[PDB]
C-alpha cells in the first residue's frame, strides 16, 4: 500500500517541480512551449509512468529491505494527521490539475535515518554507475557522446556536492513520506559482523 503511495508521492514531486521550470500542460508533447502530456493525476497516468513509478518505488522498498530494516505500520494514527500543502493558484495547469505534495514540513529524521538516507543515495550512485559501465560508459573529464565519457564515474567520497546533494534530498523526501504514513523504519539488530 506504500508502494501505492510513495509512487505517487514522487509523481506529485515530478508535478509542480515542473511548474517551477516554467513547464505548461498540453496534449501534445513539445519543448518549444514546454507542453508535456503526463501532467495529469495519477489515475490518468498512463501505464509506461505509473509502472515506472511503482518499479522506482519497489526499488527503494527492497534496496531498504536489503539492509535488514524492518518496515512496519505500528501507528497508523499519524496517516490520520497527515495532511497535503495547499499550493497557491500559480501551480494550477489548463486542465485543472494542481498537484498536491504532503505536508512533511513537521516531519524530522533521526541522525540513523540520515546515515540510512546516505547509504541509499550511495546505493542508488553504484546502481546508477553499473548501468553506465554496462552500457561500455567510462572516466573521462571531457563527457562526449562517441566516446561515453562520464565525469561522475567516481568513488561517492569524491562526487559534486550539488550532484549528491540533490539525490540526497530527493531520498530524505522519500523517507519522510515513509515515515509520515506511520511506517517505522528501524534498521537491522545485527551489525557486530
Amino acid at each position: 500500500k506504500i508502494r501505492d503511495r510513495l509512487a505517487e508521492n514522487i509523481h506529485e514531486l515530478w508535478g509542480m517541480n515542473k511548474i517551477e521550470l516554467g513547464w505548461t500542460f498540453g496534449k501534445i508533447r513539445d519543448d518549444n512551449k514546454r507542453q508535456h502530456p503526463c501532467l495529469v493525476e495519477f489515475s490518468k497516468l498512463p501505464e509506461t509512468e505509473k509502472n515506472y513509478n511503482l518499479q522506482m518505488s519497489t526499488e527503494t522498498l527492497k534496496t531498504l529491505l536489503a539492509l535488514g530494516c524492518h518496515i512496519a505500520h505500528v501507528n497508523p494514527a499519524a496517516e490520520e494527521d497527515l495532511k497535503k500543502v495547499k499550493l497557491p493558484k500559480n501551480y494550477m495547469m489548463s486542465n485543472g490539475y494542481k498537484p498536491a505534495p504532503l505536508d512533511l514540513s513537521d516531519v524530522k529524521l533521526l541522525p540513523p535515518q540520515e546515515v540510512l538516507v546516505d547509504k541509499l543515495a550511495e546505493n542508488a550512485h553504484n546502481v546508477w554507475a553499473k548501468d553506465r559501465i554496462k552500457q561500455g560508459w567510462t572516466y573521462g573529464i571531457q563527457q562526449d557522446l562517441k566516446n561515453k565519457r562520464n565525469p561522475r564515474l567516481v568513488p561517492y567520497a569524491l562526487l559534486d556536492e550539488r550532484t549528491k546533494k540533490s539525490n540526497r534530498d530527493s531520498l530524505r523526501e522519500a523517507v519522510r513520506t515513509f515515515v509520515g504514513y506511520g511506517y517505522n523504519i528501524e534498521p537491522s539488530d545485527q551489525e557486530l559482523a
